[PDB]
């Protein structure tokens, strides 16, 4: 069964737009996104249509690259360092709900190199 999706907007928190965070969606999410691995990263998990009804018993921090984006588009983070935060979060659920070897690992190994790669240098301010 599933929880609420992660929040995409709140009005509390402070929103700020950096060149990071427009270069972690322009160049970062949205070159990730059309990788031949990324469909499984793209939504939140959905356990009922996915018949993985212990995900979110396991997974408590669940993320993904569909709310990442929406957080993008809504200037939820205060920085870069928040919103790859949000990305190693991702990676790591699938690395915690999984084991080496299996094929969404492999899928999640490869995707979490080209975002290193892609990170390794940012634009400044
Ligand atoms: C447990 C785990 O780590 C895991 C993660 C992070 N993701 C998935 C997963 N995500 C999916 C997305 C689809 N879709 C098919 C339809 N297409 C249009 C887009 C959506 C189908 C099957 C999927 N399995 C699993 C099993």
């Amino acid at each position: 069964m599933n929880p609420p999706p992660p929040e995409t907007s709140n009005p509390n928190k402070p929103k700020r737009q950096t060149n990071q965070l427009q270069y972690l969606l322009r160049v970062v999410l949205k070159t990730l996104w059309k990788h031949q691995f990324a469909w499984p990263f793209q939504q939140p998990v959905d356990a009922v249509k996915l018949n993985l009804p212990d995900y979110y018993k396991i997974i408590k921090t669940p993320m993904d690259m569909g709310t990442i984006k929406k957080r993008l588009e809504n200037n939820y983070y205060w920085n870069a360092q928040e919103c790859i935060q949000d990305f190693n979060t991702m990676f790591t659920n699938c690395y915690i709900y999984n084991k080496p070897g299996d094929d969404i690992v492999l899928m999640a190994e490869a995707l979490e190199k080209l975002f290193l790669q892609k990170i390794n240098e940012l634009p400044t301010e």
